[PDB]
């Protein structure tokens, strides 16, 4: 995967990004990381798609193999960064795919890019409802310069859901280990503000000027009440669908990459037709 890793100057920042520079029929597949992780979350998903698609994975400001303190930014800046990278590469039509709170970037990317460039979207494991007491408590801890690491440990416990899942534990304990208070504190502020300002991922997607096919694919939360908000939103919106992947962790791109990949291919094939 490091075979495909590049660096370029985006506005005032040097950002890393995966590009397999595959020469083939579109759309390109834009994999969008969440907060305080990088392209390494997608290394198994990249292997599923590598052969048949151009695969781009931008890293956010202060994100990558060598994390760094950088000035404050939000999901609006993540979208502009993602699009400046696509402009530099000469990419027109793309299928955005997000993990967790990468979702705020994806939905704003759909709005900013419009349904010509971005006719569909896949959001993976993104909390569709307003924060529950537990998660609200986690964001609080992430913003506390005293208690941010305690914050991340609580989240790691929720995401692993009691599983000895070797590849996901490697991602959280080795691949996220170099991220400090600067990223995590900012993730807490941006996510807490995203919910407060947009209400929920569902309110934000319903509010798009141009609604389009979006699929939520998730393994967590596993409770029937969470599946019901997805089914109820799906019944209300012809353009919304979900699949419960039944993987063990909140990281389906890592632990069920083959399942993640068939939903991406289905949406990529639908774009290729017409
Ligand atoms: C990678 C990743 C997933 C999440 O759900 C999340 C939530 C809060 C802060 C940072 C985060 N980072
Ligand atoms: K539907």
């Amino acid at each position: 995967t490091d075979t495909y890793l590049h660096e370029t100057l985006v506005f005032d920042n040097k950002l890393s990004y995966i590009d397999n520079q595959r020469d083939t029929d579109g759309p390109a597949i834009l994999l969008l990381p969440g907060w305080c992780h990088d392209h390494r979350v997608y290394k198994y998903l990249i292997q599923e798609l590598d052969a048949d698609f151009r695969v781009i994975v931008p890293n956010w400001r202060g994100h990558g193999l060598s994390p760094s303190e950088v000035p404050d930014f939000g999901y609006q800046e993540q979208v502009k960064d993602a699009l400046e990278i696509l402009d530099q590469l000469g990419v027109e039509t793309f299928l955005p795919v997000s993990h967790s709170h990468g979702g705020w970037v994806l939905v704003e990317l759909l709005e900013q890019a419009g349904p010509e460039r971005a006719p569909r979207g896949i959001i993976m494991d993104w909390l569709m409802w307003a924060p529950k007491p537990d998660f609200a408590k986690s964001l609080t801890l992430l913003k506390d310069p005293e208690r941010w690491r305690e914050g991340t440990h609580g989240l790691f416990d929720v995401w692993l859901d009691g599983h000895d899942e070797k590849r996901v534990r490697h991602h959280l304990l080795e691949e996220m280990a170099d991220y400090g208070y600067d990223c995590w504190g900012r993730s807490g502020r941006v996510i807490e503000d995203a919910y407060g300002r947009n209400g929920s991922p569902m309110q934000m997607m319903a509010n798009l000027t141009k609604t389009r096919p979006i699929r939520h694919i998730f393994s967590q939360p596993t409770e029937p009440e969470y599946e019901k908000i997805n089914s109820d939103f799906a019944e209300q919106h012809p353009w919304f669908s979900y699949a419960k992947l039944g993987g063990p962790t909140a990281f389906p791109a890592i632990d069920v990459p083959d399942r993640a990949a068939v939903h991406i291919r289905e949406f990529a094939t639908a774009i290729r037709q017409g």
